[PDB]
């Protein structure tokens, strides 16, 4: 759990 | 739902 790739919060593809 | 800022797969934070 942190910072870098993976799913949660941030850029990328998903929900806005 | 689409590309961009928010919730899901990418970079920022969350679980990798
Ligand atoms: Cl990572
Ligand atoms: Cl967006
Ligand atoms: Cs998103
Ligand atoms: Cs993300
Ligand atoms: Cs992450
Ligand atoms: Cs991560």
């Amino acid at each position: 759990v942190g910072a870098x790739a993976x799913v949660x919060w941030x850029w990328x593809w998903x929900w806005x």
